[PDB]
């Protein structure tokens, strides 16, 4: 039994941000990872999304060319080009988190781990077995996907994870689900060419962001050329002569329900939820405590029900971040390494980008949540919407709504959201603005930068 | 003599600003205006500067076009197109202005104003006599030319209002200055396809600038394809056959002087300078106080030495910006019509973008500066250099580099400094936390927004 200070199960983001900070705290550690490093954010999802987000991108500004005074971009999007520079893109960073764990004196142990009946908590990994005073389970989770039982046929839709794996244009895709990575397929998919579905249980995407976004998020997708079902759901699916055929229902509220066939479907992607990597780790055999979903329940300290076991994003359910796992991490390396008692991630105030077309930027509180918090009497909201000066000589346009959410009569700002063309590097810094608690006259105290579509926020009446 | 509440001198930014703000506040206010309303913003500045800006990005966003996996961009740029598309919106604009004065009951005297002689404070337009208790001169500037005496030939180059009257796009073309302006001309010109030379009296552009700043400036000038000619200055200009030739004198320290002649040149842009426009105001005829320049002195309220005289924006020659012309125009309203006697614009802490390639974006505190207000052993600096993600696939590469100045053991963040894809819209938020001041702790507290660039300055170590 080999025995270290610190066993870091899972080498994504959360995993190797804690492992990295408790080793220049002097911790002797050891990552275990089963797959690749870097995890969800290098392999299959921040970084490789990122990549056909710039690319879609391009995309839909080659489409303003000759508005601009240019000639006309001609044509074809060629997808394995792309496919095939994002592939070693993704290798070089897989190169680079080995060369990190390293230099660091972290030990990578490759295999996958699941608890002992040992009494004092050790894992096993390939029959060896390795123990610490301080073990973190960091295994993320994975995309979500029908039982056959329920719907027939959902195995032959893919995930965000097939997606990845495409090597070309899809021609026809149905995209189901209407969370963020719902919203981010749909909008690569469609900018690239592919003829877009995304097949919705309500009217509009989004719907836990403040309703602003979601109401102009679900515009902004049709106005893009993406097919919104609403109120549609899968039935099943079939693998016909050339294509897959979706069987859904649709029960628009008032109407009698529809059933309608989606024929020659090239791609089904289902982008329903995560579920969380447990099943395999043997929890029982210590009786950690995990909900029905099989997250890890954990304290405001990441701790679990046992003592030296804790556990950090994705596995946990909450805030399905990579910044956040990665905070996490390195608040519990502070925490135990270092002794700092008050240690911890606060949960509030965690700012999210959206990357949508255009992207989507969100902090804090959304109306409703406000209102809820403070009381209607108690909020204020100020917003704007305008057209950004860069449509002012396009035929094609996108809108740019912006909200702040103020509360009490000092007008402190509790929330932000918004929707445009740089809004994806807009956030940040009003992101520290509204940690550090601003009202609405810092905001306004501060000089505007002209001509830009951040300084809207600072000029709101 | 007509009478007035207050009586306004130049319809651009802070005139327009001070106006309208006064009128909500009752006051009985009129705007004189010798040309076109919005000033230098709408018809020579901010505005169709940006359009252009937005053109040159095209440009090299099409350079990247094969390699996001599309085919080949082929050509010529048709400057006349979006000459056009851009007078129009400038008209656009211009006629939104004119509505917004209307709808404020504020009155436009149109035509040149001087003070008269008369005991009280009165101006004359046209024959006509207006007087006001309170008058704010806010007459703007104009582009600072060479006199022939000093360099003959000079005048057949032209300013940077000359640049907007361009039909086409000059072949060859010559930028004189270092400063902002000249900066962002010679950045737009390049990218569109003239051949570009930038003269600088010294080594680097943007002097005053933080020393990552001026220097990471130069260089991407120089990847760009604009040719910085340093130590240079511009001897004498003639008519050619075909074009301008320019006659140059090269004087690197440690060196001998050698005299070029640049010739075929068929834009020579003077951008050396702005000059305030306060010569045919009669200024003397009040003893109303200006510098040696031609700006008018005011205090910290924008008071000039005369009572119930004040002046903002450019004319004051002091932070020649837009949102500064219109904060301070603001403020003054508030002290004067709403009583507010503490109502004055702080110049600290001002924000700027420099719309270079890639954009540039400054606030506070230089490091030179925050060493001679602290002292060297009471500054600390944090600063980053990275190829963003977007350059992950592409063979033409641009850099980012971010400074964060610190000051006393609290580490108060004093100064910002970055250049970088996004950097124009990631500024404002930022402004805000350095304006409340926050601490790198501050920012170090704020979870960061994955992948972006802007995450970068809350993970700085
Ligand atoms: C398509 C997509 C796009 C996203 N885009 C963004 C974005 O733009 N911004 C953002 O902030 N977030 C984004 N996210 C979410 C973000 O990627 C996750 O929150 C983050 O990666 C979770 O990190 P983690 O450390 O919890 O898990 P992971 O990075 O998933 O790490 C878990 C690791 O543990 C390994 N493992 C599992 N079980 C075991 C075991 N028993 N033994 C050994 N190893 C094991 C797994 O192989 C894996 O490498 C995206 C997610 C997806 C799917
Ligand atoms: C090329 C260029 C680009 C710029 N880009 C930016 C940018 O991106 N961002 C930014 O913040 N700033 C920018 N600036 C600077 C910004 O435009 C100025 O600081 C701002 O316009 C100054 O405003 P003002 O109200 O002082 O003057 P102006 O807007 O110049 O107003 C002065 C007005 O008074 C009128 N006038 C003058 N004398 C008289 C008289 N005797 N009687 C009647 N009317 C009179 C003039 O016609 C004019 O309309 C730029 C400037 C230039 C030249």
């Amino acid at each position: 039994v080999a025995s270290y200070d610190y066993l870091v199960i899972g080498g994504g983001s959360g995993g190797l941000a804690s492992a990295r900070r408790a080793a220049e705290l002097g911790a002797r550690a050891a990552v275990v990872e089963s797959h690749k490093l870097g995890g969800t954010c290098v392999n299959v999802g921040c970084v490789p999304k990122k990549v056909m987000w710039n690319t879609a991108v391009h995309s839909e500004f080659m489409h303003d060319h000759a508005d601009y005074g240019f000639p006309s971009c001609e044509g074809k999007f060629n997808w394995r080009v792309i496919k095939e520079k994002r592939d070693a893109y993704v290798s070089r960073l897989n190169a680079i988190y080995q060369n990190n764990l390293t230099k660091s004196h972290i030990e990578i142990i490759r295999g996958h781990a699941a608890f002992t009946s040992d009494p004092k908590p050790t894992i096993e990994v390939s029959g060896k077995k390795y123990t610490a005073p301080h073990i973190l389970i960091a295994t993320g989770g994975m995309p979500s996907t029908p039982h056959e039982s329920q719907i027939p046929g959902a195995s032959l839709g893919i995930t965000s994870d097939g997606f990845f794996q495409l090597e070309e244009l899809p021609g026809r895709s149905v995209i189901v689900g209407a969370g963020y990575i719902a919203v981010e397929m749909a909008g690569i998919l469609s900018a690239l060419g592919s003829k877009t579905s995304l097949m919705i249980r309500h009217d509009k995407v989004l719907r836990s962001f403040d309703s602003m976004i979601s109401t102009n998020c679900t515009e902004e997708l049709e106005n893009a050329g993406v097919e919104v079902l609403k109120f549609s759901q899968v039935k099943e699916v079939k693998k016909t002569l050339s294509g897959l055929e979706v069987s859904m229902v649709t029960a628009v509220p008032g109407r009698l329900p529809v059933m309608t066939m989606i024929p020659d479907v090239d791609c089904l992607l289902w982008a329903i939820g995560r579920v969380p990597n447990t099943k395999d780790l043997s929890l029982n055999k210590l009786g950690i405590q995990t909900d029905d979903k099989g997250h890890i329940i954990v304290d405001e300290f990441q701790n679990t029900n046992v003592k030296g076991i804790y556990a950090v994003g994705d596995v946990c359910g909450k805030a399905l971040l990579t910044p956040v796992a990665i905070a996490a991490g390195r608040k519990l390396a502070h925490r135990l390494f270092e002794y700092k008692e008050d240690s911890k991630l606060d949960y509030n105030n965690i700012p999210t980008v959206v990357f949508s077309h255009p992207p989507i930027g969100t902090v804090g509180l959304t109306e409703d949540e406000a209102i809820h918090k403070y009381g209607i009497e108690n909020v204020k909201t100020y917003s704007t919407s305008f057209t950004p000066m860069y449509h002012a000589v396009t035929k094609r346009k996108t809108k740019c709504v912006m909200k702040m959410v103020c509360a009490n009569k000092e007008e402190k700002v509790v929330g932000i959201h918004m929707q445009g063309l740089g809004c994806d590097e807009m956030l940040q810094g009003f992101a520290v603005a509204v940690k550090m608690g601003a009202t609405k006259a810092d905001f306004d105290n501060t000089v505007a930068i002209h001509p830009t579509s951040s300084e809207e926020l600072v000029t709101l009446r």
